[PDB]
C-alpha cells in the first residue's frame, strides 16, 4: 500500500495551534517550514512526478482583528491554485522513497508571474496537497494525499507575532 506521511509533524503543529502564517512577495517567497513528506509503498523502479498545489480551505477573508485570525462574511468561490512540479521530477520510485521528498524550492506569490512561482491570495487560508502520478506506463495512476497540519494564511507581512518568533527560533 502507498504510504504517505509528513516529515517534522510536531513542528508543523506548533506553528497550526497559533495559526500558521505564509509570506507571499511579488516575486515570491520560499515556505519556512518546508513541506517534507515521508513516502513508502512506490514500485522502486516505476516512474513517478510529486505535484504540490494549496486549496482554499474555506470560500473567506480572513484579518487579524484585535489579536486573533477572524473570517469575514462574504463567501468568494476560490479557484484552484496552480500546481508546482517538484524538480526532481519525473523519477523512479526508489528516488522518492530514499529520503524525505522536501518542497524547499516553491515560492507563494500574489502576483500572476512567467510560472513555477504559485499565485496564492492573499488573506486566504490554504491546505497544501500533493499529487504522486504514476508516469511512463501504459496505465497512469494518481494518488493526492492533504496535509492539515500544514494549512496557513497567506500574508504579505506576519499579524502573530508568536508566529515571526517561531519562524526565527526554528529556522
Ligand atoms: C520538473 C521537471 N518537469 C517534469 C515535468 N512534467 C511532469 O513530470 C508531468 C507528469 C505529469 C506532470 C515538466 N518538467
Amino acid at each position: 500500500e502507498l504510504r504517505v506521511g509528513l516529515e517534522e509533524s510536531e513542528l508543523w503543529l506548533r506553528f497550526k495551534e497559533l495559526t500558521n502564517e505564509m509570506i507571499v512577495t511579488k516575486n515570491g517567497r520560499r515556505m519556512f517550514p518546508v513541506l517534507k513528506v515521508n513516502v513508502s509503498g512506490l514500485d522502486p523502479n516505476a516512474m513517478y512526478s510529486f505535484l504540490l498545489d494549496f486549496v482554499a480551505a474555506d470560500n473567506h477573508r480572513w484579518k487579524y482583528v484585535n489579536g486573533e485570525w477572524v473570517p469575514g462574511g462574504k463567501p468568494e468561490p476560490q479557484a484552484p491554485s496552480c500546481v508546482y512540479i517538484h524538480p526532481d521530477s519525473p523519477n523512479f520510485g526508489a528516488h522518492w522513497m530514499k529520503a524525505p521528498v522536501s518542497f524547499s524550492k516553491v515560492k507563494l506569490t500574489n502576483k500572476l508571474n512567467g510560472g513555477g512561482q504559485i499565485m496564492l491570495n492573499s488573506l486566504h487560508k490554504y491546505e497544501p496537497r500533493i499529487h504522486i502520478v504514476r508516469v511512463g506506463g501504459p496505465q497512469r495512476m494518481i494518488t493526492s494525499h492533504c496535509f492539515p497540519e500544514t494549512q496557513f494564511i497567506a500574508v504579505t507581512a506576519y499579524q502573530n507575532e508568536e508566529i515571526t518568533a517561531l519562524k526565527i527560533k526554528y529556522n
